[PDB]
């Protein structure tokens, strides 16, 4: 189970890397090409592998794999919510950033007009992508990442008006307001997570015994 | 020696942290305040400690400590070359970025109009500030840092014209050209490193024996 699941997950990660390379080249991709990457044995597991990889693309990277030919199984890529930014730099092997941008936008939209930076830090600190490197000499990578988002005008960062000592908050920047909307971001979050839960357990009913 | 130098360097790092806090608050600082941070014993070593800390500020962080009152020993701060950017974010404990920005600008100015990104990566990879975290899932921190500099318009990043497959290069952005100049950056580099060296050894003279 644990070994077999490790090997299966390795195949998933290989397909994710292959699809990311296709995305960088702005090349379409077929099921047949993907089976030309799922080497040997694991052909039988293509439905699950594919289904995981696609999911990863949406959730981690903010990239949507879209079937344009159901018969030939031809796929193209789009950035989630149509954003004009994916955080890439030429052909350098760095991670697309649109998923994390959308997560931050969603936290802000959940809170209202703005969100204290502490809420952003708390929410981002639970994501495994930061792999315990908060203590980097250069600076906490999640905060430098939000700096990326502020410099691209998707976010605005400002002092909370009238705070002493100074406190700071994030709002949607002009580019975020032009390219998307509160309803589209919140809908995307509800869609790609599945309907949420955390329902309270039966501590709301009385046994009347 | 090694222990004593470790303790002395720890005092240097404490003074660097204190001066960085003063810089964030845009507060002036006196020698007397600094001795109120060099706790106890190490008062006698204030000349060397100070001299190291100040040097660090220039070389690592791109911050110049400037004496405005020789009698009272009052100091203020400036960003090196007068840049309007230091890479900070509110009161978050992240490292000022102006020194690394100036290093990149200097590599470009050394090469001419532009520099291939590979030269930038090679030169940045020798700096200990990146502490062997090139393999971060989020992306290589030195490349994300250059992304900071491109998004602030200090750098421009573009494909090398006519390259196949695509190669990429860095040039000075409009903000860098407005705020400083090639001569000022190259002079700053010559100044803060001391006059360079790496002179060839006596493999250029003939012993004529």
């Amino acid at each position: 189970s644990m070994e077999f699941q490790a090997a299966l997950s390795r195949k998933v990660a290989e397909l994710v890397h292959f699809l990311l390379l296709k995305y960088r080249a702005r090349e379409p991709v077929t099921k047949a090409e993907m089976l030309g990457s799922v080497v040997g044995n694991w052909q039988y597991f293509f439905p699950v592998i594919f289904s995981k990889a696609s999911s990863s693309l949406q959730l981690v990277f903010g990239i949507e794999l879209m079937e344009v030919d159901p018969i030939g199984h031809l796929y193209i890529f789009a950035t989630c919510l149509g954003l004009s930014y994916d955080g890439l730099l030429g052909d350098n092997q760095i991670m697309p950033k649109a998923g994390l941008l959308i997560i931050v936008l969603a936290i802000i939209a959940r809170e209202g007009d703005c969100a204290p930076e502490e809420k952003i830090w708390e929410e981002l600190s639970v994501l495994e992508v930061f792999e315990g490197r908060e203590d980097s000499i250069l600076g906490d990578p999640k905060k430098l990442l939000t700096q990326h988002f502020v410099q691209e005008n998707y976010l605005e960062y400002r002092q909370v008006p009238g705070s002493d000592p100074a406190c700071y908050e994030f709002l949607w920047g002009p580019r975020a307001l032009v390219e998307t909307s509160y309803v589209k971001v919140l809908h995307h979050m509800v869609k790609i997570s599945g309907g949420p839960h955390i329902s309270y357990p039966p501590l709301h009913e009385w046994v009347l015994r």
